[PDB]
């Protein structure tokens, strides 16, 4: 599935992303937009061999296994093409452990080079929350 930009801002906040660890719903929104056009079905192989998976790009080294990556954990306890589901309730579920992590939002790359430090808000302007 691709979601419109409202569509899950409101699907995030349902879900409990919004302030959750201090990030407003804007940074979710602005991550899952970078990392993944907002399209579910997002895969992008890494040249350490891991996979990253889903709306949020998760990656198989650590948080899922997907049967492939040797030597990997999977702390969210999930394969990981269960975070390619039209449901982001299992990426929304793992982004939280990972968020809670100890380096934040610093996990994304492209939260932190695309949306770290902007205005992170016009991400939500015009939504009905
Ligand atoms: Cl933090
Ligand atoms: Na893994």
């Amino acid at each position: 599935k691709v979601f419109g930009r409202c569509e899950l801002a409101a699907a995030m906040k349902r879900h409990g992303l919004d302030n959750y660890r201090g990030y407003s719903l804007g940074n979710w929104v602005c991550a899952a937009k970078f990392e993944s056009n907002f399209n579910t079905q997002a895969t992008n192989r890494n040249t350490d061999g891991s996979t990253d998976y889903g709306i949020l790009q998760i990656n198989s080294r650590w948080w899922c296994n997907d049967g492939r990556t040797p030597g990997s954990r999977n702390l969210c306890n999930i394969p990981c093409s269960a975070l390619l589901s039209s449901d982001i309730t299992a990426s929304v579920n793992c982004a939280k452990k990972i968020v809670s992590d100890g380096n934040g939002m610093n996990a994304w790359v492209a939260w932190r080079n695309r949306c770290k430090g902007t205005d992170v808000q016009a991400w939500i302007r015009g939504c009905r929350l």
